[PDB]
């Protein structure tokens, strides 16, 4: 059994450009990392969702999104695109020393 974390991105898509939506959409889905025995489910949630996250930046040049949990802005998640079946997720704290390596997640 793996641990499954939900990430519900909260945003009004009617206010985004098509390019912005395309870039967020690269990260939607069910993802897993074998070594960590961890899965993540990244979805477009809303105000009814638990596990809500606010997008800080959508980098359409580099296919990266940054986001944080609504009330815990000390931990920034950064997702990078690898291919249709792989994304990278980094969890970072401004207050820490060093780099947490991004972790490769494969699509389920």
């Amino acid at each position: 059994m793996y641990q499954l974390q939900f990430i519900n991105l909260v945003y009004d898509t009617t206010k985004l450009t098509h390019l912005e939506q395309t870039n967020i959409n690269l990260f939607m889905g069910n993802w897993s990392n074998h070594q960590l025995q961890k899965s993540i489910c990244i979805r477009h949630g809303d105000d009814t969702s638990h596990n809500q996250y606010h997008i800080l930046f959508i980098d359409t040049a580099h296919q990266r999104i940054k986001f944080s949990s609504i009330d815990n802005e000390e931990i920034i998640y950064i997702l990078d695109y690898d291919d249709t079946q792989h994304i990278l997720m980094q969890t970072s704290s401004k207050q820490g020393i060093g780099t947490s390596r991004p972790i490769v997640y494969e699509r389920l």
